[PDB]
């Protein structure tokens, strides 16, 4: 605790999201926080991986692959500087705050390279110590939203569909992953379309909830430890507890739904 990274993905001052990282940053601070920040449009953040991002002499310059040389780089330390900059945050940071505008159902391409090239093998993930084992698995993450549609569009019966399925890539395949803990997403919906009042409360609201964040209960995911890790198996859920979820209404989560029917905001709301 008392150490907070705040990795904003917006590039005017004068956005919600803008006036969101800066409502975050002064709760945390208020509380006694250490807020360091990542505005990736002001750092003019390259999100483009590439050769370049190996500051020396490639194992394969005529076959390169990027996951095996940025690898190799990370362990002689050979990693662009830019890189290696982000990474040092990540290692000294407590709680990680994802503030962005929802884009194409998804993560702005500035903060998707930004995953790419700082989350490198062997220092944001293993495949001998994945989801819950992996190295962020003492951090906490936590993303703030802000979105063009409203909630009800958002809905199951929404023309968009269930949101807890588009969090869910992002949340469990890039953050938990990781080993992060996944806390309750933050979400404003149709902030274009809000009264000003109403977004002071919006504000007000996020900088409440940001006193206590490190005493919320992360999200449910299911747990490594009922798949069989190793490929002799297929890291394929356990035989004893296949069985035992047979006579089951609900399946696990979002991508573990097994088939029946999926846990009711299981990415949007804690608790099992
Ligand atoms: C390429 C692209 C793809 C998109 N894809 C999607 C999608 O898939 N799904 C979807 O739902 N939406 C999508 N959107 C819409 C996008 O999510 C919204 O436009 C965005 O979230 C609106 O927030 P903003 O941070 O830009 O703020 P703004 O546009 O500024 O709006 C915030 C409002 O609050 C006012 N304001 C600013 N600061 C403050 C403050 N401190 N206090 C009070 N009021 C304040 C602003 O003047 C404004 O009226 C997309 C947009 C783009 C460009």
């Amino acid at each position: 605790v008392r150490r907070a990274l705040i990795v904003l993905a917006h590039s005017e001052r004068t956005s919600f999201n803008y006036a969101m990282k800066e409502a975050a940053a002064a709760a945390l601070k208020k509380k006694g926080w250490e807020v360091v920040e990542s505005d990736l449009y002001a750092m003019n953040f390259n999100p483009i991986i590439s050769r370049k991002d190996i500051t020396g002499k490639l194992k394969d310059p005529a076959n390169f692959q990027y996951p095996a040389e940025s690898v190799l780089a990370y362990k002689e330390g050979h990693l662009s500087p830019d890189i290696v900059a982000e990474q040092k945050k990540l290692e000294a940071a407590d709680l990680v705050i994802f503030q962005f505008p929802l884009q194409w159902f998804g993560v702005p391409a500035i903060l998707k390279g930004w995953f790419e090239r700082v989350f490198i093998g062997e220092f944001a993930y293993t495949y001998a110590a994945m989801y819950d084992k992996g190295p962020f698995r003492s951090k906490k993450a936590v993303l703030s939203i802000t979105t063009g549609g409203s909630g009800s569009m958002y809905s199951l019966q929404g023309i968009h569909g269930d949101m807890n399925v588009i969090l869910w890539p992002i949340q469990s395949g890039i953050l938990h992953f990781c080993g992060f803990q996944v806390l309750e997403p933050q979400l404003t919906y149709s902030i274009g379309h809000t009264p000003a009042d109403a977004r002071i409360q919006i504000l007000e609201g996020w900088k409440k909830r940001l006193e206590n964040i490190w005493d919320e209960t992360p999200l449910y995911f299911a747990p490594s430890s009922l798949f069989d890790l190793n490929f002799q198996a297929g890291f394929l859920m356990k035989k004893e507890v296949q069985d035992e979820e047979k006579n089951k209404k609900f399946g696990l989560s979002v991508g573990h739904h097994l088939g029946k029917s999926i846990p009711t905001d299981n990415q949007i709301k804690a608790r099992k």
